[PDB]
């Protein structure tokens, strides 16, 4: 056996970028126009990322609250990609609105201006959600994902911190498109994306020909953590250990079937840590503290998202048609 990995392509929206003019997806050729940041007054720091600083601000022209993301310009091509994707998706359902692109006159630092969302941190909100609330918000994220997938884009960083929820107004926004990328059938992508707990098995086994289905694995991780009140659901201490946490639930038999279907070469680092694990029933995770959030429908939907085989997972459109969402 010396044939290399078996190629794969998305089951939906496969050729959406192929049939569009290069302007749409060639972000390296996109010309960015930077406005004057003097129209925005910074109020408070909301967070600090690896390559950004996020601030709550006021637009002085209309006295409205906005969010200003000041980017550390470490990679210009990466800045061009995020802007192009945000402009392509601008106005889509539950997608954060890019309101402006500006630079401070003195620093010349690239900054993105977004609509403000009055978010409740997940570490305080998720404990208060009812069975209905989880169904409702999951449907809202699905509307965002089916939209961006239809637009030939994969988010590649779906996690609670990238889902802003204004619970009082039942408004949800999918944010931080900095890791997002255009889907091109047959393209080999960098596997060093998403946050450890939400990384799909495809990333962990170094299978580069992934697609939109990566976002469906991440969504499943969020769902499992919400219905079982276990944060994170798969608690790896590193990227290799992350796959072992997954294998302790999904079992090692189905993992070997996955890597055999795509002729994947498993890294030798997995040899002494993987072990042998039985497939666990989803009902094993039900306890007194979470049983009011779990149902046969919830478990059937979860089982259809958390599969090693990226091709076998529900697409966002199939997911929207699941019985779990008949009440929304
Ligand atoms: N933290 C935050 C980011 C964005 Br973008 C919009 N609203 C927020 N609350």
């Amino acid at each position: 056996g010396s044939s290399g990995p078996v190629p794969s392509r998305a089951r939906v929206y496969t050729d959406v970028n192929t049939h569009r003019p290069s302007e749409y997806w060639d972000y390296e050729s996109h010309v960015v126009e930077w406005g004057n940041q003097d129209d925005y007054q910074l109020v408070r720091k909301l967070g600090r990322g690896k390559y950004s600083e996020v601030f709550e601000a006021i637009n002085i022209t209309n006295n409205e609250k906005v969010v200003v993301k000041i980017l550390k310009p470490v990679k210009k091509k990466k800045i061009k990609r995020e802007i192009k994707i945000l402009e392509n998706l601008r106005g889509g359902p539950n997608i954060i609105t890019l309101a402006d692109i500006v630079k401070d006159p003195v620093s010349r630092t690239p900054a993105l201006v977004f609509e403000h969302v009055n978010n409740t941190d997940f570490k305080q909100l998720y404990q208060t959600l009812t069975d209905y609330d989880i169904r409702f918000y999951m449907y809202e994220i699905l509307k965002a994902l089916d939209y961006c997938h239809s637009m030939g884009i994969m988010h590649r960083d779906v996690k609670p911190h990238n889902v802003m929820i204004d619970h009082e107004h039942r408004k949800l926004r999918l944010i931080d498109w900095g890791l997002a990328e255009f889907y091109h059938p047959g393209q080999e992508y960098n596997v060093r994306v998403a946050s450890r707990y939400f990384k799909g098995p495809e990333l962990l086994v170094d299978y580069q020909m992934y697609d939109y289905s990566l976002d469906m694995w991440s969504l499943g991780c969020m769902l499992a953590s919400m219905i079982f009140r276990k944060e994170p659901f798969f608690h790896g201490h590193d990227n290799y250990d992350q796959l072992v946490r997954i294998a302790k639930v999904l079992g090692t038999e189905d993992l070997y079937d996955y890597i055999d279907k795509y002729n994947i070469e498993l890294d030798p680092r997995f040899n002494d840590i993987l072990g042998r694990h039985s497939r666990k029933r989803w009902e094993r995770f039900v306890h007194s503290e979470n049983q009011h959030l779990v149902s046969p429908e919830a478990l059937d939907f979860l089982d259809k998202l958390l599969r090693y085989d990226h091709q076998s997972r529900l697409t966002a459109r199939e997911a929207m048609e699941h019985p779990y969402f008949y009440t929304v």
